[PDB]
């Protein structure tokens, strides 16, 4: 089997992408933020405390007839972000592009941090990390993708992220029409339950390529692009003006700048992220100081390649006995 998705930006920055899952019979389609740092796949529904529903649509597992309380079962996650959510566990079916799993844990949230409140595109999550990260007690479940893997034709997905623009979520086979040149493939490390890989290095706009090893994670529910102090100085050094504010919470820059590119190493191979890509706009209406979309990692704790680099790519999660990820440029 195989399954394909249209994600879609959620807004004009690019924050995060949306796209539609079908949950239970008769279908209810919510639009979800497909997020593999994280590994739960949780919604919005009727049991969510109603103040905490702002225009999202919700998930009722009482007019689904596949829908079963899976009884005992809770679950609660905090993002890196400081939002998080928490509830209680419905098995149903679950199909994301034509790809369908039953049985597959919905987490319904009973509450919700305000960051979700606030956020009336996002229904919910669906996480595709390992499933070792899955937040649900006293039985671990599993994410859709590993109840889905031994369906698939070949026990990947793919993530196609576009700039300011749709892209898509592929299961179970790569489209080789959907990528330019050869896919490079990196080693995995699922220690901590992400898509870890070590990154070999990294340029600013037309200069020289620095190969030194970054180890980062594949997360396409992180907007933004996290790297070492050293490595977003040296990149916010090049644009007159930039500065950090600890004010704002990061680097901002003159909104009459122009932006160099970022390229990052894949193996010998090199992705590189257009200027604009890192421009996230005024950092309040009206405002001429703009949010840089390359910040430093520091304090959190681990690199991230979000959806600022992801974005440059044709993504390849290969979840074969042992994991790999492939890039592509586009």
């Amino acid at each position: 089997s195989t399954g394909s998705a249209t994600t879609t930006p959620i807004d004009s920055l690019d924050d995060a992408y949306i796209t539609p899952v079908q949950i239970g019979t008769p279908a209810q389609t919510l639009n979800l933020d497909f997020d593999t740092g994280s590994s739960d796949l949780w919604v919005f529904s009727s049991e969510t405390t109603a103040s905490e529903v702002d225009g999202q649509t919700i998930y009722t597992p009482s007019k689904s007839t596949t829908a079963k309380l899976l009884s005992g079962a809770t679950w609660s996650i905090s993002y890196g972000d400081g939002s998080s959510s928490s509830g209680d566990v419905y098995t149903d079916t679950v199909s994301v592009g034509g790809l369908t799993v039953t049985g597959q844990a919905v987490e319904s949230a009973k509450k919700v941090s305000s960051s979700f409140t606030e956020d009336s595109t996002i229904d919910g999550l669906l996480g595709l990390a390992f499933s070792t990260l899955n937040t649900v007690s006293p039985t671990q479940q599993k994410t859709f993708f590993d109840n889905a893997k031994a369906s698939l034709d070949s026990p990947v997905f793919t993530a196609d992220l576009g700039y300011h623009a749709p892209g898509t979520y592929n299961f179970g086979f790569i489209d080789t029409t959907a990528y330019t040149g050869s896919i490079t493939y990196t080693a995995v490390s699922t220690k901590q339950g992400f898509w870890e890989w070590t990154s070999t290095g990294y340029a600013v706009g037309s200069g020289t390529f620095k190969s030194t090893s970054i180890d980062g994670i594949a997360d396409t529910g992180t907007t933004l692009l996290y790297l070492p102090a050293t490595v977003v100085s040296a990149y916010w050094a090049q644009v007159s003006g930039a500065k950090s504010s600890s004010s704002v919470g990061g680097y901002v820059f003159p909104c009459s700048a122009t932006l160099p590119s970022f390229t990052f190493g894949v193996g010998s191979a090199r992705i590189v992220i257009p200027g604009d890509y890192i421009d996230f706009g005024p950092i309040s209406t009206g405002s001429s100081s703009c949010f840089g979309g390359i910040q430093s990692s520091a304090g959190i704790g681990i690199n991230i390649f979000g959806d600022v680099a992801l974005k440059a790519a044709f993504v390849v999660f290969n979840g074969a006995t042992t994991p790999t990820l492939g890039f592509a440029s586009k």
